[PDB]
């Protein structure tokens, strides 16, 4: 009686919602698709790949459409020895743990707070006067109480033994730029720390790239282990035609312009860190010292087999795809107050920004974004359009966690910051909102650092601008362009 | 041959997935959007923020709708005096961990299992009997077989140094309650208890509000570390207009209306938790003791600009919103039978509900809801309409975590149950079931709790229960109302 | 005057996507639906339900569609007993922690690595020298560097006390094979391993079966924990009809058709793990060693009550459902080199692979998946039709990461792979993609595997291949068939 | 010491050029070619009966 009354109880208000009601929880409906198949086919280079060099890939013609791309990357694994005991001890010199640059730069800040003889102390004594400083410094600068010194004393448990490895994240960092080409124009540009980027704010839960790109949350032990041994990464290129099948590039519709992959390599110098400033890294199976051209890459693409109907509708018309392109803004400073001149073009979706004090960079934590004693590096931001706020001043958290909360599918791990004009600047497809650069006299994001970022050790640390654009590429008579 | 024989192995069934096919893989569509833009304003409340006082603010109009809101709060360093030291040592009084309620009221259920001289036994002696009688309770209760002894001594590594910090996801605390409301009518209702529920079983992973809400999931060192220094929490409102861009709320179309968020403050002493009794709580910044004058809050809204043809239209013909509107039942638990009576109204969507004990809220633990000794405080639960068993007796694991696998996007951590009439709960623009509660003469939640539950030191233990509910929002003449 | 003349600055190109625009961001519209309402009811199966039997259960018809169905298991809490003690020791024998099968089998491998006096050297010395012939075999077979031994030598702080638990994730360990029955014929079968692989690749985060299927990601404490008292777990059965509401299976339309589970359980011995091999084990509450009629089992159904108009249309004309089927290929490993030939029918969307050693297998661990001393078992697949490379040999980490990537919500924990044909396998509805087994010759899975893989004491080490095909269900007079 | 980049190749290919009547009825009529294609199934062995 009670349920059969709820179908009746019905009034005026829900006639908008159950009127003629066209469809059912009760009966699947499908669609028919068109036949397809994937097929993956790895290529190699056209060019050597080599640290610090740049290599170029013409991709492949091995099906009607490109959907995923991916950078397989082999790396060896990693041996030390002692120079001494090396009949060619001479190699670039890699980061090492007995020198932390890092921890030698957020030393140098609290110096002025250090209270007694520091020069002729006892080392122990110089880690609780360094503690000391610490909290001395802190309460100054931010009004912070005091920790416990014992709190602050966190020993990292590194092993007693001799070890090299790859630094974090190394499939991102390995590829300093790659372009993706077509017909010789660049459609898009995307840079290791974007892509790193990327992967904070858009990396799905469960989904996330780590042993992909050699990440371990910066867990060193892992890093170590895994650096043993011959490590093979897939490194996601995360191209407009990756993001969703009906955007996946029309080979047939660009018959007459070559496709091409050009990476830039990071150096080899920059890709690992060693225990002691006196080891040899050698090649672990080779035993030879590690070089340039032990890096191996190839490209791995998902090829689409159409149906011929289908395949030569696609040739006769192609038509237009809505793409996004990356743009970059790279800056250094030297300064607690950073305006960066946006001069980036099209109508944006949005726009990260993250700063990389030197010192984190010359220890080789790539990807570590954080300030001073890994505090937050900026204090607050404003955006400004022709001088007006578009964007008042507002606190780093806002910039970090609320854009993240309202926009993106994760929040960031690391000190990313974001801002969104798009309310889904994730779907592909759907344009949700953007602002039109082209037609801004001016775009200025004004920046409030920490105390003393960019002042001595940290002189010339980086700021990464990344902004996210549409644009059109269309196809006509066998060719792209934009 | 293979791939071109399948596209030709066709039958009669592939026509109803595959005739007339509407949609292709291999080309991108996408539709244009009319143009917007999106402006984050902070706005300070129209009268005084205080701890245990009611706040409203009046909502500025500085754009055509309103879509995400934030109360920002900003919370002050804590530091720790001895009581003797302090020149003014009179502050209400804080939870204490040298006066652990919680472990009292766990320990006062073992007592009678207590075997020999209790009393007069050296502490770690009565560590020792205690963890034996828990044993002795936990097998004559439960059957349990009995823990090594060893394993349920776990010392949580307390420092051994004073504190004082804000207890876990404070920025959902201090909003006991808040009221959304236009034309001096209120719309919607939301509580501190149902925003850490909904966050329980609707945060996403990789986007849970952790650091923007202060929680640390119960890591109290983290907490400490957190409360040393100011604090600035963005603790979203889940309004219905928040949960998708078409429900944003149209300001254009209710001119006439003032829009205001009033909001109920939790009292100080509720706050805060301290190593010590003994201890004098201070403002870490101006060294005086903390008073209820120092909570700082603002209201951080994201307004839409619209095109004039599109604001035009809107002013025009704002029509109806469907909205979901909050109902809570709260119950004081003597008793371990409990029949909650649900006087809620309208298309019930779901329910949730969930017990705290006394002893955990007064340990100042607010979203600490388990049971004795950390157990499940519900055995089984029945839902009645009319005295007719809608859903069957039932054990918990089953309200808590089948219900929410089916319902939700998460599972929750605590011991919330869920219950829900729709398919899709979390949908906030498809209805997908509901039961219409005004239409029910009787609907009773029966729980059987766990044994002892609301007796002794629990007594006055809490029982919540949430219930979300469909309204219809009608805009006409630069007037809104239910 | 920015941003009107954004609205005001379009082109021929901003015509594709805005003009005539269907959608606004800033009014909501939502669709009305029929009434209907979920029930979820408990039935107890129609034969007894043990250990290592079969049972099966008929679908009582207590509302118009079925919809969720799980599995709901009830096991007994475990005691441990010393043999001596016990009045009968007469029991089936356990897997025991004191006989690790499997470290012995990892230990067997390199046996031919340990230089000096083995079999006279003390404990710690017999530790030593397996850790030392750990690296000389994995330079050898891997040319991996060397790890420091204290970096090996990994105590798992194992308690010493003695216990015995319930094996990882036994709510999928007890269904050995579970098969879905409509008027006597078998519409669909799901395997233990099938639904831990399910899990792995498609379980979402945030809603991970742990708790469910008891399953802790391999923390023995855990477990034991758990194992103490009575567990209530509930299994999800993944049948195409609990993945959409509209695939939701019409009760009404087959009226002259039993609806039948089927479940073939697990053996009592392969579900408990003891510390010591001279513990009998006990049911924790009886005080009775435990026997195979200490499982129960019953089944939990979510029914769908339809407004009469919706119930008589659907009696009328259900028509067809799309129904995912599940085919397996199970196979003995006796060889680095390994050709399953797979004998699959229709329309296949994907298929996942795995292999189980035969010595993790004895030793209880159901779903380790990986290789000698935790490694890779997969170096390299081929997949072929007709003697022709679908998907030419590649490594591992590409059919592990990069196809769990590309096709779903999770990568697998776990040494579990996948190919995908369809570009959404995970869509229920909307068919993406599959090629036709039933339209090959041949179609070959082959496997490189690692050194030594099923030889020794892993000759009969398991190779699962599991595919996920398309068919049609249909509803006709009272009828259901395939 | 002997590396792998030690390896050189070049592809040597004889071309047809043909008269232009004969190009120019190839190019309007190629028709179709009877071809040889390979296949292959490789196997490994563990015991005298395969």
């Amino acid at each position: 009686a009670g349920s059969l009354t709820q179908l009746l109880a019905t009034g005026s208000m829900d006639a908008a919602l159950t009127q003629n009601a066209t469809r059912t929880f009760w009966k699947s409906s499908y669609q028919k698709h068109s036949l397809f198949a994937l097929e993956s086919i790895n290529q190699p280079f056209t060019t050597q790949v080599q640290f610090g060099a740049e290599s170029h890939i013409t991709v492949n013609r091995q099906g009607d459409l490109l959907s995923w791309m991916y950078l397989k990357i082999v790396l060896p694994g990693l041996k030390v020895q002692n120079q001494a005991d090396t009949v060619q001890p001479t190699q670039q010199s890699f980061a090492s743990l007995d020198n932390d640059v890092a921890a030698q730069a957020d030393v140098s800040h609290v110096l002025p707070y250090i209270e007694g003889a520091y020069t002729e102390a006892s080392l122990n004594t110089k880690e609780q006067l360094i503690a000391e400083a610490k909290n001395s410094y802190e309460a100054a600068k931010y009004n912070a109480a005091p920790l416990p010194v014992a709190a602050q004393m966190q020993s990292t448990e590194m092993p007693d033994f001799d070890y090299a490895y790859w630094t974090e994240a190394i499939g991102f960092h390995l590829i300093k730029r790659a372009e993706f080409k077509v017909g010789g124009a660049t459609i898009d540009t995307i840079w290791s720390e974007l892509l790193f980027a990327m992967e904070e704010l858009m990396g799905r839960a469960g989904r996330r790239l780590t042993e992909t790109i050699g990440r371990t949350l910066r867990r060193p032990t892992e890093l170590m282990k895994a650096s043993r041994q011959e490590q093979i990464l897939y490194v996601p290129l995360p191209w407009y035609f990756t993001k969703h099948p009906s955007l996946a590039f029309p080979l047939v519709a660009a018959t007459y312009h070559n496709i091409q992959l050009w990476v830039q390599w990071a150096q080899l110098n920059s890709c690992i860190i060693k225990s002691r400033s006196n080891l040899v890294v050698l090649h672990a199976e080779r035993n030879v010292p590690i070089s340039d051209d032990h890096l191996r890459a190839s490209l791995e693409c998902t090829y689409v087999h159409l149906e011929a109907a289908e395949r030569d509708a696609l040739t006769a018309n192609a038509g237009t795809q809505l793409i996004v392109q990356h743009q970059a803004h790279l800056q250094q400073v030297s300064s607690n107050n950073v305006t960066a001149r946006l001069n980036f073009n099209f109508p944006v979706l949005e726009f990260y920004y993250f700063l990389r004090r030197k010192a984190n960079k010359d220890a080789g934590d790539h990807f570590n974004f954080s300030g001073i004693g890994g505090r937050d590096p900026v204090v607050s931001a404003e955006l400004l359009f022709n001088n007006t706020a578009r964007v008042t001043q507002k606190p780093a958290v806002w910039w970090r966690a609320v854009q993240a909360l309202q926009f993106h599918s994760s929040a960031p791990l690391t000190n990313i910051y974001s801002y969104s004009f798009s309310l889904s600047p994730e779907d592909p497809i759907t344009p949700s909102g953007s602002a039109n650069f082209s037609r801004l006299d001016s775009v200025e994001l004004a920046l409030t650092l920490q105390d003393d970022f960019g002042a001595a050790h940290d002189a010339n640390s980086e700021l990464f601008v990344f902004a996210r654009s549409y644009n059109i590429l269309k196809f006509t008579n066998g060719l792209a362009g934009l």
